């Protein structure tokens, strides 16, 4: 197969239903990529525009260095492979999930650090009339060595002006997108990041649904454990304000005074 001629298979270091991602090194250049191998999906399924989105995606995105570099993509005996940018950092779901075991956190500077990083990357999909709709630790990927955080996995990536919505994560998603209301959907980007952001924070994991999921959406800022300036926990509180309008944009976030620089 061309998986097994142009890549050496190192390690898997992710599985579940959406596939397994491996390590790999391609034998041409010698250079190390996350590969993603799944069944190729039904035709008119889910899991098959998921992976529509995913590669059109691409066809719209340039580089940026905020976004997970996309190298290619094929099938090949009833399977699809995406070979992506390799993020030795991994995931920042993981990263939180190391935090809490060895008892290490991120501190304030580093959480602001996270959120215009991956502002920056919103700012640039926007930008394109695009919006990603699944912004979550664990599709927020990391490089080190001097740390760069990248958005990742665009299988909800959809038009700005062309709504087609298939629902993220409930614990991350805004309840206009809920309620069925494309016309803001920039803004359910923003949502999603300062939740992932008060995921970072050390705050215990996020309803999926009931009260305090509705607290939540009612604009009030889940409880961190550890001690943020009032300045930056206001800009996080109206991140997830119920008038997405009065969220800020990604632009107007990456300008913002808290977080520069
Ligand atoms: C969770 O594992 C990783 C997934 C990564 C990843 N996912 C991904 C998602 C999707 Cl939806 C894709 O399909 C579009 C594709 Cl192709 C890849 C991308 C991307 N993109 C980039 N970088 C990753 C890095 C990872 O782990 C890094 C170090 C792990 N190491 C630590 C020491 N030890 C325990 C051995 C294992």
């Amino acid at each position: 197969s061309r998986y097994t001629t142009e890549f050496h298979e190192l390690e898997k270091i992710g599985s579940g239903e959406f596939g397994s991602v491996f390590k790999c090194v391609k034998r041409l250049d010698g250079c190390i990529y996350a590969i993603k191998r799944s069944k190729k999906p039904l035709a008119g399924s889910v899991d098959e525009q998921n992976a529509l989105r995913e590669v059109y995606a691409h066809a719209v995105l340039g580089q940026h260095s905020h976004v997970v570099r996309y190298f290619s993509a094929w099938a090949e005996d009833d399977h699809m492979l995406i070979q992506n940018e390799y993020c030795n950092g991994g995931s920042l779901a993981d990263a939180i999930s190391e935090n809490y075991r060895i008892m290490s956190y991120f501190k304030e500077a580093e959480l602001k650090d996270l959120l215009l990083q991956v502002g920056r990357g919103l700012r640039y999909i926007h930008s394109m009339s695009l919006v990603h709709m699944d912004i979550k630790p664990s599709n927020i990927f990391i490089s080190r060595t001097k740390v760069m955080f990248k958005i990742g996995d665009l299988g909800h990536v959809t038009r700005i002006s062309s709504p087609q919505v298939e629902e993220g994560d409930s614990r991350f998603l805004a309840n206009e997108v809920l309620q069925e209301n494309y016309t803001h959907l920039p803004k359910a980007d923003i949502f999603a990041l300062a939740l992932t952001v008060v995921c970072a924070a050390g705050a215990e994991p996020l309803p999926r649904n009931g009260d305090q999921w509705h607290e939540i959406r009612q604009g009030r800022l889940p409880r961190i454990p550890q001690v943020l300036s009032q300045e930056f926990t206001e800009l996080l509180k109206v991140m997830i304000h119920p008038d997405p309008e009065r969220r800020p944009s990604a632009m107007a976030l990456v300008k913002h005074s808290v977080l520069l620089s």
